[PDB]
């Protein structure tokens, strides 16, 4: 009478997360790289900017999506673990 | 000679990166639906009411921020698949 | 042992798994687009070009995606009928 | 001239198949030591066995969008330019 894998469906939400993270962070550093290299360019180099901000936003969005799954999971296994 | 193409892979490379965040987008509003009805069936006590209620919160930012990722893949190509730079 | 089935009620085995077939139904059919894309792109080529070769070596691997994740779906959901939803 | 931007999209995929393959790599190795739960053949064992090998195909399958791609950058560097 015990619950299977139970805290499962939660750890492997956290690891996706975790890896979208990192993920975007590594999109973010290669636009900004891809910024500079471009100089006094063409409506192509604000383009760009706004995509380099769009990944940060996704990366705080992901993050508190993270936190809470990560806090949460600490949560159910309180007292009686 | 010449051979004017060279944008040939990155109209493709739009194109299916527009792709994709038109099915998150959309694939999103589903979560954010679900995710209402779960918290009904809940209680006004019950601390997992607090987690859906945000991941709800932070499910309504997402499908912003890929609202403002997708016009902005448009703008890059879409217009300005008119040769610039 | 025999009280009534509250399991509709305040649970997250409806959750979590539910999320996860939205997934895959709409990985499925943002899959099947870019496909298309691909047959596309494949029909308006040329037939001895080099980009030929690429974009008829990413259709390929989109089929078999597609159907891994049909599989995928099926399984979850499978996990799905055994719990909550007991066949009904 | 405008290869920087193509070169941008083609990293831009590479990237995100890289941090995939390693997520969906993550997963199966979770899902080979938890597929060994306990003897004890409980029920969802089946489960976890049809998720950890699609996930290799998962895997494979990424493995190979990414060489392509990769191969495809690299028509850039001798040969093309």
């Amino acid at each position: 009478n015990n619950q299977n894998i139970t805290n499962y469906s939660i750890e492997e939400n956290i690891i996706n997360l975790k890896y979208k993270i990192r993920k975007n962070a590594v999109k973010k550093i290669n636009t900004e790289r891809e910024i500079q290299q471009l100089s006094n360019n063409d409506p192509n180099k604000n383009t760009l900017l706004a995509l380099k901000q769009n990944l940060e936003n996704l990366i705080h969005n992901q993050k508190e999506q993270l936190k809470t799954y990560q806090k949460l999971l600490k949560t159910l296994n309180d007292e009686n673990n």
